[PDB]
């Protein structure tokens, strides 16, 4: 379920960050606007650039936190406040990550693997009302 889905990420979590943050780039290229040093890059590209590396794998980091301190894939106040109050997501409004869920949900139904998909589905959603309740716009 959810719990192992956090633990199977984590195993291999660079891995899974760049290819679902691919996954999100390609299915929504206008999401290149926030990210200018990756335009005209191809995926292979983006992975040899050290700073995408880094970025996306500290991304995952505390997703999987999130994910992790999260009660039935509810997330704590406490880290939507955080997601919300950093300056790196200034601009961002909660489509930003409405659009990295539905690619998350996307991957892990189109892997051969038993991701519970539904799951992170409705954390995608209730981290997107925690994060409007937070300020979000
Ligand atoms: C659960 C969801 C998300 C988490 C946990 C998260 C977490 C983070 C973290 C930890 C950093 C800092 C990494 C560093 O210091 O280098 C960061 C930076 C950033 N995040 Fe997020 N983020 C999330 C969703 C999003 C979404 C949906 C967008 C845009 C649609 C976004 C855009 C950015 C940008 C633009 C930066 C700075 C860019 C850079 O220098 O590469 N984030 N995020």
């Amino acid at each position: 379920g959810f719990k192992q889905d956090i633990a199977t990420l984590r195993g291999d979590l660079r891995t899974y960050a760049q290819d679902i943050f691919l996954a999100f780039l390609n299915k929504y290229p206008d999401e290149k606007r926030n990210f200018k040093n990756y335009v005209g890059k191809s995926d292979q590209e983006l992975k040899s650039m050290a700073k995408f590396g880094d970025h996306t794998e500290k991304v995952f980091n505390l997703m999987m936190e999130v994910a992790d301190r999260a009660t039935d894939c509810v997330p704590l106040a406490s880290d939507a406040s955080t997601l919300v109050q950093m300056k790196q997501h200034s601009g961002l409004t909660t489509g930003n990550f409405e659009k990295l869920f539905v690619a998350l949900v996307e991957y892990m139904r189109a892997s051969g693997q038993s991701f519970d998909s539904q799951s992170w589905d409705r954390f995608g959603k209730n981290l997107v009302s925690a994060l409007s309740s937070a300020g979000m716009k």
